[PDB]
């Protein structure tokens, strides 16, 4: 999540998929898993990745100022693209609250911790219909917390 800064100096545009012919992609309000629907490339998964110091912090852009955060739905909290209506306030480091992620990249594939140290846990749906999921339990036969990390187009 960066408001331009230096001109022509590397935009951090990020995309996520997996080697079993599966991809992450936004339709209206959620990043769908594996392979649902994409008729003539009307999706655009490019998000700006900003780190605290060792890779972990937050995500933002998806067309025009949509911030990927751990949002509060009363008692529950899931991954959401909230519309940020301010170009001046953009966090470089930030403290532990329901808004960051620990990106645990084990060489070619990662996992997403939520809030940051406490909060919610790293997975995504297995087949072509449900989305990205910050769950209540680890990988004890649950979902896909082993997904490949790709940059730009």
């Amino acid at each position: 999540m960066r408001p331009s800064g230096r001109k022509s100096s590397k935009m951090q545009a990020f995309r996520i998929w997996d080697v079993n012919q599966k991809t992450f992609y936004l339709r209206n309000n959620q990043l769908v898993a594996g392979y649902l629907q994409g008729p003539n490339v009307n999706l655009e998964e490019k998000i700006d990745v900003v780190p605290i110091e060792p890779h972990a912090l937050f995500l933002g852009i998806h067309g025009g100022k949509m911030c990927l955060s751990c949002v509060k739905s009363g008692d529950e909290t899931r991954l959401q693209l909230e519309a940020v209506n301010i170009t001046d306030l953009s966090e470089n480091r930030k403290q532990d609250k329901r808004f960051a992620f620990i990106r645990s990249d084990s060489g070619p594939t990662t996992s997403f911790e939520s809030a940051a140290c406490p909060g919610w846990f790293l997975c995504t749906a297995m087949e072509a219909d449900q989305p990205v999921s910050l769950t209540n339990m680890p990988d004890e036969g649950v979902m896909v917390t082993k997904f490949y990390f790709q940059e730009d187009e």
